[PDB]
């Protein structure tokens, strides 16, 4: 617990220490092989959105039981690289980074599973199902997006989500040329045991060589032995998944929606409208999953194997509602992560060999900045939980779209190999602290 | 060493962990009281600032020698207070952060050394020298500034530098009306063993009462045993400082010059105008001490009292280049104090039982950003050590100064109690981990 322990106007009531953590932090240090890994990922989800979301749901002295509960803790960096020169692209995208902690290889933004030479290389998921790990990957994003697909896709570009875009915009990745075929073709040969998220509209598309060609992908998958789910009741009635009935849940046509909703950021916002309070987003289906609800399933399911499993989650619309400049959104879904940690940290603590990090792909656009602030961007003022006015400004872009920011982050750990994240890390090393923890090896 | 292992275009190549960090880790935990503690501020120094600071001077795979090699890290928060309500204020300025880790309680904004009523509580320095410790106060800023000042003296409002200005803003502290005076005032009461700075300016003013009345607060110090000093050899020349000789170092007339020159960002800077190339500061002759040669003198000095130190050292104009949305500025300001704080962890890691912490007193306004991007604020784009161009953005104010930001930040550590940094924590707790390293009591 680091909630501030009481009177925050009185000496010592802002603390959230209780006494000394050296002890605590030594009995924190375990080296024994961690038998499963939760990776949770907030895309966006840099510093300043952490705090935010903690200042308007639990107050600024408040402490969010999921994301504030990891005991050791770093920066790290995520810049990616340039294609022609090899140097670093300081500002990152979801392809480049997820690329980088999921193969320890540094590329360039649009790249999945390839080095800056075109050239796959191997994925974490890819290598913990050959040494007989169970593998899962859960999202709300559309599942052809960068941080799910990089775990199972090797494409010269992001965008070449099923056949139609693949032939035209990776020529080279297209199944009729010979290649390994679009990022949901590969997906599906991936064939992970569990893999929850949105993206339904691609898997119309049907495949034009292969195996399966003339069906569509949705066909593909349940000849290939795919159990397919698509709301909350469906999922939760799944009793196992494995290799020879694995998972595929399809909750929504692209992204998920997210659970809160309000009024986008303006310019001068929080001066010419009054102070915002979030509502529950009522255009949000009630039979779709929450990313909690599909991480209980999932880790249900994974945790039947004995040799141990390897779980990502991603709370992807922090970033899009980053990019949309909706404080509400962007909150919301830092709500909906807090919770999906907090289901990893209570089967973390229980089993006791499992290795659960959060973190975020990279920085982005939201700040926090005072009442008073008259500024260029987009603002708004929000009411928090401390019944005082926060406002959150959006100031690098005057295009539709707020844009990343190349700051280190956050990252912390909990569990065995938990180490490897405290001090200064970079991206990649993300890749090999996994690696090593599972005592993983290349092919 | 966590700079970039090697060529960071090939697997492995950009990871800045050379093996399992775990044992690494366990050997950096002691319980052992610390004999002396440095705490280096770096004043605005948000993770944003870190990163493109060294991105620029080191590139994105380097590594700051003093900065980055703080093996025990965290993130704290920084919020203030309402002073009406008691509520958190978000965006917190240095009068109320640096009165939070130097008393432990939190406080409003413009409040040096006072909680919310306006009533006194003691500073860490204090209690240093009350326990028999020697005592270092050193910064780049007017030493009437918030962060040297919440040190040594206790006012309702930080711009009460000295009597003029007392008076009229603070009535309560002024002299003549039985308070115990302006800021500078109190600093001479004060008497640190150590006190390096700026702020000549306000020492010209003369005393409206007391036992030094009429006399110029200059020549108060001069009659009360201080040693002056103006320039960097005469600091050099001086040998001893204790209760029977202090040693106070006046600088500058206001704030102590920048070490680069580079300009200012504009509307559309990136775009518009070509990339930057920092120089060194043609206005800044050498007769001017830097932070590190300061650090060196009162390290050396304040090491030989027998029983400890306790040492601040600010890098102040972090924050003010930031404000005047100037990277080269700030960015040679990030670089200066990555020297100070060389020159305190090559202290410690002799010494043994030495303390080390480096963090900022709030994040601020400096985003790095795609170099196409196309904002609203002030941007400017930068030719860095990697050959490639970082572009930064300045996008929360239509004013001629950018606002700081509420985002938790990075703190850092080193030596004995140094576990106390990290997971999450609040600035309050850093006054609390202070005091127990040093074993410190209350009267
Ligand atoms: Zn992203
Ligand atoms: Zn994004
Ligand atoms: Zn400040
Ligand atoms: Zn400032």
């Amino acid at each position: 617990n680091r909630a501030a322990q009481g009177d925050i106007t009185a000496p010592g009531g802002a603390r959230r220490l209780t006494g000394d953590q050296t002890a605590a932090l030594r009995d924190s240090l375990s080296d024994k092989p961690a038998k499963n890994i939760i990776l949770l990922i907030g895309d966006g989800m840099g510093d300043s959105e952490i705090t935010a979301a903690r200042n308007y749901a639990e107050g600024a002295g408040g402490f969010f039981k999921g994301i504030d509960a990891l005991p050791l803790t770093g920066q790290y960096t995520h810049y990616a690289l340039n294609k022609k020169t090899g140097k670093p692209d300081y500002v990152t995208a979801s392809a480049a980074s997820a690329t980088a902690w999921s193969t320890g290889v540094k590329t360039y933004n649009g790249a999945l599973g390839v080095d800056i030479h075109e050239k796959d290389h191997p994925t974490i998921l890819e290598m913990a199902k050959a040494a007989g790990l169970a593998t899962g990957n859960v999202s709300t994003a559309e599942l052809q997006a960068a941080t799910p697909a990089a775990l199972v896709a090797h494409v010269t570009s992001r965008k070449c989500y099923g056949p139609s875009a693949t032939s035209e915009k990776c020529p080279g990745n297209a199944l009729e040329k010979g290649g390994k075929g679009s990022i949901t073709e590969q997906l599906l040969n991936a064939r992970a045991d569990v893999t929850l998220g949105g993206g339904a509209k691609t898997f119309a598309e049907t495949a034009t060589a292969g195996e399966w060609q003339g069906k569509t992908l949705r066909e593909q998958a349940q000849a290939r032995g795919y159990q397919l789910v698509s709301d909350a009741a469906s999922l939760n009635s799944v009793t196992e998944a494995n290799q020879q009935k694995p998972l595929l849940g399809l909750f929504a046509d692209g992204n998920m929606p997210v659970r809160w909703l309000g009024p986008k950021a303006t310019y001068h916002g929080n001066i010419d409208k009054p102070a915002v309070t979030c509502t529950p987003n009522p255009q949000r289906n009630d039979s779709v999953p929450t990313l909690a609800q599909m991480t209980d399933k999932a880790i249900e399911l994974l945790s039947k194997n004995e040799k141990g499993f390897f779980l990502q989650v991603e709370g992807a619309s922090i970033d899009k509602q980053d990019h949309a400049a909706n404080p509400c959104g962007q909150i919301g879904e830092t709500v909906d992560l807090d919770e999906a940690v907090q289901r990893a940290l209570e089967f973390a603590k229980k089993e006791g060999n499992t290795l659960v990090i959060v973190t975020a792909d990279h920085a982005h656009a939201s700040q926090i900045v005072a009442p008073d602030t008259k500024a260029p961007g987009l603002t708004q003022a929000l009411n928090t939980k401390d019944g005082a006015v926060m406002v959150m400004s959006y100031g690098n872009s005057e295009e539709d779209s707020q844009e990343h920011t190349g700051s280190q982050l956050r990252i912390a750990a909990y569990g065995p190999h938990a180490a490897n994240v405290v001090g200064l890390t970079d991206q990649t090393d993300l890749f090999y602290t996994m690696k090593a923890a599972l005592g993983l090896k290349s092919a």
